[PDB]
RNA sequence: GUCAACAAGUACCGUAAGGGAAAGUUGAAAAGAACUUUGAAGAGAGAGUUCAAGAGGGCGUGAAACCGUUAAGAGGUAAACG
RNA sequence: GUGGAGGUCCGUAGCGGUCCUGACGUGCAAAUCGGUCGUCCGACCUGGGUAUAGGGGCGAAAGACUAAUCGAACCAUCUAG
RNA sequence: ACGAGAACUUUGAAGGCCGAAGUGGAGAAGGGUUCCAUGUGAACAGCAGUUGAACAUGGGUCAGUCGGUCCUGAGAGAUGGGCGAGCGCCGUUCCGAAGGGACGGGCGAUGGCCUCCGUUGCCCUCGGCCGAUCGAAAGGGAGUCGGGUUCAGAUCCCCGAAUCCGGAGUGGCGGAGAUGGGCGCCGCGAGGCGUCCAGUGCGGUAACGCGACCGAUCCCGGAGAAGCCGGCGGGAGCCCCGGGGAGAGUUCUCUUUUCUUUGUGAAGGGCAGGGCGCCCUGGAAUGGGUUCGCCCCGAGAGAGGGGCCCGUGCCUUGGAAAGCGUCGCGGUUCCGGCGGCGUCCGGUGAGCUCUCGCUGGCCCUUGAAAAUCCGGGGGAGAGGGUGUAAAUCUCGCGCCGGGCCGUACCCAUAUCCGCAGCAGGUCUCCAAGGUGAACAGCCUCUGGCAUGUUGGAACAAUGUAGGUAAGGGAAGUCGGCAAGCCGGAUCCGUAACUUCGGGAUAAGGAUUGGCUCUAAGGGCUGGGUCGGUCGCGGCCGGCGCCUAGCAGCCGACUUAGAACUGGUGCGGACCAGGGGAAUCCGACUGUUUAAUUAAAACAAAGCAUCGCGAAGGCCCGCGGCGGGUGUUGACGCGAUGUGAUUUCUGCCC
RNA sequence: AAAUGCCUCGUCAUCUAAUUAGUGACGCGCAUGAAGGAUGAACGAGAUUCCCACUGUCCCUACCUACUAUCCAGCGAAACC
RNA sequence: GUUGGAUUGUUCACCCACUAAUAGGGAACGUGAGCUGGGUUUAGACCGUCGUGAGACAGGUUAGUUUUACCCUACUGAUGAUGUGUUGUUGCCAUGGUAAUCCUGCUCAGUACGAGAGGAACCGCAGGUUCAGACAUUUGGUGUAUGUGCUUGGCUGAGGAGC
RNA sequence: UCUGGGUCGGGGUUUCGUACGUAGCAGAGCAGCUCCCUCGCUGCGAUCUAUUGAAAGUCAGCCCUCGACACAAGGGUUUGU
């Protein structure tokens, strides 16, 4: 029933935490996952026609 | 007296080289205390063996230091002594 | 932004041993214990197997260590010096 | 309860501690019977014991697959040789006539199912594991798993599934090799009979596949056989989250509740999944593909299509007959009894721990060897004359064997060492829930224990360990010694100085609870317009514009903001830097007197000098032209001083 | 006047109410000095001086807790003489 | 009675401030099984001077284990012992110990005294210092009454009640 | 003994700060029910308010009880002019 409450929001808090927010969540991981959500819709407009090869890749660097 | 009169180069010690003790005696004969009784037993009390258990299984004799007990005497200049 | 280097830093287990000149000091112990401390990816820590033996060994060097022994180990003898 | 006797034994109940880096479960060393029963109750276990790791009496360790055994490593070590008065010791390929083998060739005596054909003697050919031998219970090293079982043993016994190696003269059976063509009569023909010629397998463009699929001396190769660290990814085990059962717990009220439990070995066969600098088609600039990071491409990208490897996951065989959970019924009541029922369906993840893989980083550091095994190249050779044939077979099945030694238990606040049941020391494997960044500390579950060699009663001094303290605030003291303060995290803000890296968590300040909300950050599905119209579903196409994306379902965790609210409390315990200004010294990290000195000492990078071109330099050695440096060669070895950088290093021979 | 300066508590400045301390200067320096001299960030369980915060370190002691001591049952040493 | 401090290991010294005063000594240079370990101060190390050197320095610098009482006595407390028949109650005092101390203010008096500047004292009163003996109404400390609230992490299915 | 002193209980004192339940048209808000409602009525919800200076403790070394309940002439060892 804390957990329930947790991820409601409660408890969480800035008195509540002791570790740095790199080590509460690594900012590798945030961009691993970010990079991983927009390299695969890039990928699924690419074969879906809206985007050519052209806008892909340069949006690929962006 | 050989370290060793005895289950002695033994037990034990040290990684090893090596080091290295202690310990003899019931009685003539086991006759090594049957039996009864108290105790859970160890231990006792009787009884018995023997010349002897003031010889009872590390037991011949059994000193002293030291201790217990009884008896007698004494005790405020620590005892002791001439 | 990503990336993740370093005899890098705080800090575990380990390894070590600063201070209290704390406890202990006929001890729990012929060197221990408590707190605080040093380091903690490196000249890091460790097991087993090997090599080096006494005027010799081995030493990031204190004359340190070489079986509680070290400015020359231990054992027996010369020796009842 | 037993007992003569209970603070200490055992059983139950409570209350607690270790708290998965255990006071838990197993080992290596080392011990040596301590293991396990029963009995005792003297001694010993520093109180006591009805207890014991004591005493007595018995019992207990089962292997082709687990180790040893085998292999080599650092190294140890004989022989030849050399030295040595000598016991010997030097040396390990060096001052050696160091192969004792080999299919075959051939001569053979011939013992023989003497047709022969296994043996054998010499000859011919062939030939460097060029160093005996030893060295690992953590290196290398074929092949065993599940279930049951004892007072004490089990991967060893039993039951059941396997499996490697070795062998089989009298070969044990299949299959492969290997049974085709041409011609000529005959057969209406399907097929016979004759004759001639083949046949040491076949498929795929390819990578490669197929059950076998000749072949020696020799030769080339591979495996064995390789560091540390980082980052991802796959798979498992555990954790977790929804449900479905079976059984317990609570039920004063609430709780569709809380807890426990909810299997499939090896070896086969298949299929997911992972990897591939593997193949083929084709030819890329408006460069494209792509990872967290990279990286890749005319020496062939993207895209299509294949191939191989791994497959520890899932399915199947094993296999439910076993196990487990419940519920019952019996006796031989000390039976691997008997029966029912079940052993379900999902979801998550920067989780943890193993493992597999990919790809980087670092190195004046490049991270063993060998037994063993395999593949290829080569072709000496061998096989039979068209037969239900031969040599041969790394294919399937069958048959026989696997000896010797270890195997109990302890593995440590009581089995080991420390004179002892000694706060010391002593190498590893597994590792749950909560909090949290966390194998931190704290609390709990599994498992374990009885407070560490005695109890009782008191609450004096002095201690030892821990706390607090008005008002001052180092006045104490040799010295702020000791203690205190500080502390996490978020948001701000950070000087001098500097080798530009740092200083730096500088310093300094704010914030932190609870509750109720709010935003933001993803994933899977379906965008199909008219039946044009019959094999309530499709068969090929008129018929249409989601195209600024909708719609359904699902899913974690985290950040920011706001309202309310409390006696201003909020990192509420635990965890958890006091800071500043200077001077002296050593640059730094590192090291040091085990048991009074951790430092400014030693080390060090950098700098500088010296010797030496091998009959050499330095050094060992009783001795040998014996050793070490040296598997070396001046960018090297050897001998010294100083001690990073910066800046300098004067004069005297 | 340095970890090197006898004289020496050197002289002047600063720091304090007061400084044999510390820092900055000065220097015929008892007896500084160049592979060692002079520096300089970072670092240090190294030595030293002051400031801020903090405090039983003190003025000046007090009180509370655990284990002792203390008493009892059991057990029972040694140094020394 | 003879103090609080800066520097110094200091004894001494010197200075600041207070005070009625900030006198001098002794007691195994009183006192370490009382402490501390700052000076000296074994083994480490650095510098200067000396020495060919190992080393030395009555020179500077830094680091460096402080053991035991349970015996007899003394001392401090605590029982007790000998007498008087036993036993109790109320008392006496031999002897030994002995403790209080100093200063301000007011007043005297701006008087005596003195040219002036300055400037007392006794009596009396009001307080304080240092010491001594107590005490806890009061204020302060303590606080495990484990009193009563609050609160973190965990645990009992939650609530409640608790650990 | 005009008993007695104990153990509970009661009262006084005092310490802390307003218990549990229940109620509320108190509550930041959110979720629901719509034949309802004519702006409802069920939930969730820290906190608040009333019941409530409540609740809990209070001699163990606090005070006073005369309520309840028991128990108390019982033991043991010595002492003579
Ligand atoms: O324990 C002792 C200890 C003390 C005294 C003796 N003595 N002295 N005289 C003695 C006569 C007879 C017997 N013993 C005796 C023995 C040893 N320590 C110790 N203390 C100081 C110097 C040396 C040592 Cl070793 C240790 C060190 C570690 C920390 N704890 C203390
Ligand atoms: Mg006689
Ligand atoms: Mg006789
Ligand atoms: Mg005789
Ligand atoms: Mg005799
Ligand atoms: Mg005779
Ligand atoms: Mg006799
Ligand atoms: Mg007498
Ligand atoms: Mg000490
Ligand atoms: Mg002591
Ligand atoms: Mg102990
Ligand atoms: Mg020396
Ligand atoms: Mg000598
Ligand atoms: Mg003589
Ligand atoms: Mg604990
Ligand atoms: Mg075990
Ligand atoms: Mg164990
Ligand atoms: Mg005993
Ligand atoms: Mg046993
Ligand atoms: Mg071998
Ligand atoms: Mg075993
Ligand atoms: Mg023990
Ligand atoms: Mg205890
Ligand atoms: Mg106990
Ligand atoms: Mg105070
Ligand atoms: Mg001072
Ligand atoms: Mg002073
Ligand atoms: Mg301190
Ligand atoms: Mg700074
Ligand atoms: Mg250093
Ligand atoms: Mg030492
Ligand atoms: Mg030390
Ligand atoms: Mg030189
Ligand atoms: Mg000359
Ligand atoms: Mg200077
Ligand atoms: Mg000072
Ligand atoms: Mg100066
Ligand atoms: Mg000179
Ligand atoms: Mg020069
Ligand atoms: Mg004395
Ligand atoms: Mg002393
Ligand atoms: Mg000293
Ligand atoms: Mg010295
Ligand atoms: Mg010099
Ligand atoms: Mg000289
Ligand atoms: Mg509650």
């Amino acid at each position: 029933k804390n957990t329930l409450a947790r991820r409601k929001g409660r408890h969480m808090g800035i008195g509540k935490r002791k570790g740095t927010a790199n080590a509460r969540m690594p900012e590798k991981v945030t961009w691993m996952r970010r990079m991983r959500i927009l390299r695969r819709l890039l990928r699924r407009y690419r074969e879906s026609k809206k985007i050519d090869r052209h806008m892909y890749h340069s949006l690929y660097l962006k």
